[PDB]
């Protein structure tokens, strides 16, 4: 019982100063709480879906940018989501070892591995942008008289 009811409802926290100072300071030691620790995992599912979510708003957006573009830069960027596509399936199938080996010698080097394709996620992502400004400059070279 280190429980107690949710703050009280008679006061307006619209300007409450205090309230939010409040908040700031607990979410200040949760970021650092869950930053110092290595997280179960139970939690490493919540978390892949937050970065499959990222993905497919990514794939999406680059989905309605490619009719604009050239169609000789077209097997670039579809190549491209292919990798980050790749690099999802790889960060899933290593979560799982990662869990299916959660009491094992095979632990750590699994949440390694997942977290090895995650990086591999995001550098793909950096260098999907790359592919598609050059694709974007070269249009706009194309464009110009």
């Amino acid at each position: 019982q280190e429980i107690s009811p949710p703050p009280t409802a008679n006061l307006d926290r619209s300007n409450d100063k205090v309230y939010e100072n409040v908040t700031g300071l607990v979410k200040a030691v949760i970021e650092m709480s869950s930053k110092i620790q290595p997280a179960p995992p139970e939690e490493y599912v919540p978390m892949v879906k937050e970065v499959g979510l990222a993905l497919r708003t990514l794939l999406a957006t680059v989905d309605e940018t490619i009719p604009l573009l050239p169609a000789s830069t077209h097997r670039e960027i579809e190549m491209a989501q292919k990798l980050l596509n790749s690099d999802l399936g790889e960060l899933i199938n290593k979560m799982k070892l990662a869990q299916q080996y959660v009491m094992t010698s095979l632990q750590q080097e699994y949440k390694k591995q997942m977290l090895t394709a995650a990086h591999a996620l995001a550098v793909d992502a950096k260098n999907l942008l790359d592919v598609i400004d050059q694709a974007r400059l070269k249009m706009l070279g194309q464009t110009r008289p």
